[PDB]
C-alpha cells in the first residue's frame, strides 16, 4: 500500500461534546423564533435531521441552521469552541507512524468545507497530503468521484490505497466499490455485517494490518 485515507467524524475525532454544547442554544433560538417550547423545538429540529438522512445536506450543520432561518454559522461555533472537538487517543500515534513509514495521507469526508477547519483547530491538518470534502467535489460518499479525486491528487492507484471510516455504507462500500482496501473502525461494538476487509476498534490496529515495512 502507498496511501491511507481517513474519514473524520467518529474516525479521527468526535465533535460530540460541541454538539451537546450548541444544541440547547439551537432549541432556545428556535423556541424564540417560532413561539414554541424548547421541547417542541428539539422535536422539530431532530425530525428534520432524521428526515434528510443519506441526502447531500444531511452532513452539513449550516444547511439545518439555514433551514430554520437561524443566525448561527458552524464555522463560528468551531472557532469559538475548538476545545469541544475531541481527538481520539489512538489518532496522533497512528498518523505519526503512517507518516514515518512513508504512507501518503488523505481525508475523504462527506462533510462540507468547515471539515478542514476542524482539522486545523485540532492540529491534525498538517498530517495530511490531501483533504477532500463534499464542497471540493460537489459529491458525498459513497459516490466514486469523491474517492477517485482524492487518490488522483495523492498520485496513487485505487489498489494502492486503504480507506478507514466508521460508515459501512459511505466508507466501506464506497472505498471497496472503486477498488480500495476497506477498513471499518468500530468503536461502539456495532454490527459489521461481514463487509469490510478488516474491522478494528482502534486506529492502532492498522500497524499489524499493514505490517512494518516502509513504502
Amino acid at each position: 500500500m502507498k496511501a491511507v485515507l481517513f474519514d473524520i467524524d467518529g474516525t479521527i475525532l468526535t465533535e460530540e461534546p460541541l454538539i451537546m454544547l450548541f444544541l440547547p442554544q439551537v432549541y432556545d433560538k428556535l423556541s424564540r423564533k417560532l413561539g414554541i417550547s424548547k421541547d417542541e423545538a428539539r422535536e422539530r429540529f431532530l425530525s428534520e435531521i432524521l428526515g434528510r438522512r443519506d441526502s447531500y445536506d444531511w452532513h452539513d450543520w449550516n444547511f439545518f441552521f439555514k433551514l430554520f432561518d437561524l443566525d448561527l454559522k458552524y464555522e463560528e461555533l468551531l472557532e469559538r469552541y475548538p476545545h469541544k472537538l475531541q481527538v481520539y487517543p489512538d489518532t496522533i500515534p497512528t498518523l505519526e507512524w503512517l507518516r514515518d513509514t512513508g504512507y501518503k495521507l488523505g481525508i475523504v469526508t462527506s462533510g462540507p468545507k468547515y471539515q478542514r477547519l476542524k482539522l486545523k483547530l485540532t492540529g491534525l491538518l498538517d498530517y495530511f497530503d490531501v483533504v477532500i470534502t463534499r464542497d471540493d467535489v460537489n459529491a458525498i460518499k459513497p459516490e466514486p468521484k469523491i474517492f477517485l479525486y482524492t487518490i488522483e491528487r495523492l498520485g496513487v492507484e485505487p489498489g494502492e490505497a486503504v480507506m478507514v471510516g466508521d460508515s459501512l455504507s459511505q466508507d466501506v462500500y464506497g472505498a471497496k466499490s472503486v477498488g480500495m482496501t476497506a477498513v471499518w473502525i468500530n468503536r461502539n461494538g456495532d454490527r459489521g455485517y461481514n463487509m469490510a476487509d478488516y474491522e478494528i476498534r482502534t486506529l492502532y490496529e492498522l500497524r499489524k494490518i499493514l505490517g512494518g515495512e516502509r513504502v
